[PDB]
């Protein structure tokens, strides 16, 4: 049964690959940017997702250098490859991948993060302004 307590943690839900259904990341192991840019400061999850060659998806003249569009070992588009003044910060998309609860034996399917019942923490990349070496 579920005798659980609370489900509203990210450490009892992770994300999943939509295509597949491969573990890419955690709630908990997530950061916010204002609670309005979803990046995955996840070192090892760069070994989950694969950059492909394509302008279609990053652009030249903007703010958001973009690398192209990330793609789990399938090919499933987890979202993108966001960049800040040579930053990396990969912005994944629920629409691709799958919410699974531990407290319970289920899978639930969302689209964006806002969908994500669960309350997430604060990192604020801007935090460190050391690297800035760029104008
Ligand atoms: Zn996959």
């Amino acid at each position: 049964g579920p005798l659980g307590s609370y489900k509203n943690n990210p450490s009892l839900i992770t994300f999943l690959c939509k295509n597949c259904s491969v573990l890419a990341c955690s709630g908990e192991d997530i950061h916010v940017i204002e609670k309005m840019h979803h990046v995955n400061m996840t070192p090892e999850f760069k070994e989950l997702y694969i950059v492909r060659e394509n302008k279609a998806l990053q652009k030249k003249c903007a703010d958001y250098q973009i690398n192209g569009e990330i793609i789990c070992k399938c090919g499933q588009a987890w979202g993108t490859m966001m960049v800040h003044k040579g930053l990396d910060l990969p912005c994944l998309k629920i629409r691709n991948f799958v919410v699974v609860f531990k407290n319970n034996s289920t899978k639930k399917q969302y689209k964006k993060w806002v969908e994500l019942p669960i309350t997430f923490p604060n990192l604020d990349y801007s935090e460190c302004c050391l690297f800035s070496d760029e104008d």
